[PDB]
């Protein structure tokens, strides 16, 4: 029944009305009832009337405490990206460096050309990325799709234990420039994410369907055996870049989508994604959950080589939402198998 929706696992775009846009969890459940999740990634175009902030003009003085210079090494569609932390700077300082002749977007016709330029000049003239900046750009009273307070069951983490994980159950702001990249990865604890592009040049995305996620990992282990030996989940280090031609070459299914200013992207549990920014822009993101996520949460393979890594206790979710399995899970005998095609149960309203 669910195998039949989005059998192509292609990235879908949605244009909700304002009435549909009002309830977050409901619409996430709806797009899953339409098979959106099978692609790993979905675009949601918000109603034109809607706006998160009146104007983006206060922000030139906002501080980026940890700007990152992205150095990329590799060839033949395989790269490892290293981070060099630059001293703090203001948004206005960032934009100046961004729109600079040295770091600005090259000229091009079709998108396919900018894409080609990105994968050709990736390792040259390393850009700076205003990444992982704590904060929101939402006006306090916006009650629709507010990244600051989406009210999903991921809230059970803070509610239960007081714990906040920056960027995961709190918002992050990403100021980008041309040729800034995010490497291949799934979310922490294989959660969902939401990404809103407040302004600027586009953000382009690649995605691999959760049902083919394992194939991508097998490829990644083969191309990076040393890293594979040292960490059970080295892609979570977010340092690994792999070109679409390489994916194509090894028969990994994937899709592309370009995110425009004022557009939302949703990534789904175990959806591998990666991409780059076109020029100076600004993005906001956080993770969130549905009931479907819980099993992914239980089974996520986590980075084994850094103390710093995010690890959410699943205990509370299993007790509240899978009580009949708790004792079994705690005894390590819960062998539930995940079906990536099934939508979250809350969509029983629609399917
Ligand atoms: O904004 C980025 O660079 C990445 C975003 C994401 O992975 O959602
Ligand atoms: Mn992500
Ligand atoms: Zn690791």
């Amino acid at each position: 029944e669910s195998e039949t929706l989005n059998p192509s696992a292609r990235i879908m775009t949605f244009y909700p009305t304002m009435e549909e846009f009002r309830n977050f969890s409901r619409y996430i459940a709806y797009i899953e009832s339409q098979g959106a999740h099978r692609a790993g990634l979905a675009k949601v175009v918000p109603p034109k009337e809607w706006k998160p902030r009146a104007s983006y003009d206060d922000i030139d003085d906002l501080v980026i405490p940890a700007p990152i210079q992205q150095l990329v090494t590799g060839q033949s569609g395989l790269f490892t990206q290293y981070n060099i932390q630059k001293k703090a700077m203001t948004v206005r300082e960032f934009r100046k460096i961004a729109n600079s002749d040295k770091y600005c977007t090259p000229r091009y016709s079709e998108f396919e050309e900018l894409e080609r330029k990105y994968w050709k000049n990736l390792t040259f003239n390393p850009p700076i990325y205003g990444a992982d900046v704590n904060g929101t750009l939402y006006e306090k009273h916006v009650d629709e799709w507010n990244i600051g307070r989406l009210r999903t069951i991921l809230d059970l983490v803070e509610k239960e234990s007081g714990i906040t994980i920056e960027g995961v159950n709190t918002p992050y702001l990403y100021f980008g420039m041309w040729k800034t990249s995010f490497a291949w990865h799934t979310e922490d604890m294989d959660l969902y994410s939401i990404n809103y592009l407040h302004f600027g040049e586009p953000k382009s995305w690649y995605s691999v369907p959760p049902e083919h996620g394992k194939r991508l990992e097998r490829l990644a282990k083969g191309f990076f055996p040393g890293s594979a030996q040292s960490c059970e989940a080295f892609l979570r280090h977010k340092m690994t870049l792999i070109s679409p031609l390489m994916l194509k070459k090894y028969g990994i299914p994937f899709d592309k989508v370009t995110q425009e200013a004022g557009e939302f992207m949703i990534t789904f549990p175990y959806g591998y994604h990666a991409g780059f920014n076109h020029g100076f822009n600004c993005a906001e993101s956080t993770n969130f959950a549905t009931r479907r996520w819980i099993e992914y949460g239980k089974q996520a393979v986590l980075c084994s080589c850094r103390k710093d890594m995010v690890k959410i206790s699943m205990d509370v979710f299993v007790r509240k939402f899978q009580p009949e399995r708790y004792k079994l899970w705690k005894a390590g005998k819960d062998n539930t198998v995940i079906d990536h095609t099934l939508p979250t149960p809350e969509a029983a309203e629609f399917l």
